């Protein structure tokens, strides 16, 4: 019963999740001037051309578009990666008001929300098993400001009518996620964990400089999705976002400047 209500919220997870107060726990902020530029990174490489979407679910925390990860397809791999990462889904995290969204944060900095495109180290044979590794997951984070529409995510916004609620789902083929990613792939990245229950230390975090824009009109869309079922009190799904943690013995790395 973890949410993001008051009673069920981000302080009260480690009460059945104890690892919440783990050693390398996400989100963190992002310390612009902290952060050390690593030469070495190798360059990064997301492979999206073959991608197949196929159904997007309201799970009563948000929605995920969903892909076929039964082979390679959609590929991450490069920058701080050893081997190949597989794309199973994606998600947002965002606010009830402009204000506020992300999990990350930069120099402090809130933007109104947060993408997640989470991937599976094929090393491990499928998500389940990948997540119970130190190296098992892969996340490209990317940060939405309100100002000029995203065409690309258009397509997502005009389906959420059809899963307004939770366990709702709906057919979601040829969705490319390629009109999800800005201009530059210049990214932060350290080891962290699953923002939401099971909170699971599997994650490189690897997180996008560059924000993309979306319009007033696309994330108001997102905030008239609701965390209850059909036939239940409405509770509008907004703010489904996990505050900063401490960073402990954690250096973040920028592959630029
Ligand atoms: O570890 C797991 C499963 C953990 C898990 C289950 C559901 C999840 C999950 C982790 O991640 C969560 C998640 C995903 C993305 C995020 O950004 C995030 O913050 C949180 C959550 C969600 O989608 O919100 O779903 O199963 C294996 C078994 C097991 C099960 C199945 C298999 O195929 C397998 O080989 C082994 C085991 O229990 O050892
Ligand atoms: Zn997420």
């Amino acid at each position: 019963h973890w949410g993001y209500g008051k009673h069920n919220g981000p302080e009260h997870w480690h009460k059945d999740f104890p690892i919440a107060k783990g050693e390398r726990q996400s989100p963190v902020d992002i310390d612009t001037h902290t952060a050390k530029y690593d030469p070495s990174l190798k360059p990064l490489s997301v492979s999206y051309d073959q991608a197949t979407s196929l159904r997007i679910l309201n799970n009563g925390h948000a929605f995920n578009v969903e892909f076929d990860d039964s082979q390679d397809k959609a590929v991450l791999k490069g920058g701080p990666l050893d081997g190949t990462y597989r794309l199973i889904q994606f998600h947002f995290h965002w606010g009830s008001l402009d204000g506020q969204g992300s999990e990350h944060t930069v120099d402090k900095k809130k933007y109104a929300a947060e993408l997640h495109l989470v991937h599976w180290n094929t090393k491990y044979g499928d998500f389940g098993k990948a997540v119970q590794q130190p190296d098992g997951l892969a996340v490209l984070g990317i940060f939405l400001k309100v100002g000029s529409a995203k065409p690309g995510l258009q397509k997502v916004v005009d389906v959420l009518d059809s899963i307004k609620t939770k366990g709702k789902s709906a057919d979601f083929t040829n969705f490319d996620p390629r009109g999800l990613l800005p201009e530059s792939l210049d990214y932060w990245t350290y080891p962290g964990s699953l923002t939401t229950p099971p909170l699971l230390e599997c994650v490189t975090w690897i997180v996008l400089k560059e924000p993309i824009s979306v319009s007033s009109e696309q994330v108001l869309k997102f905030r008239k999705l609701n965390f209850n079922g059909e036939g239940e009190p409405e509770e509008l799904m907004v703010d489904n976002w996990r505050p900063a943690q401490p960073l402990k013995n954690r250096q973040i790395k920028a592959s630029f400047k």
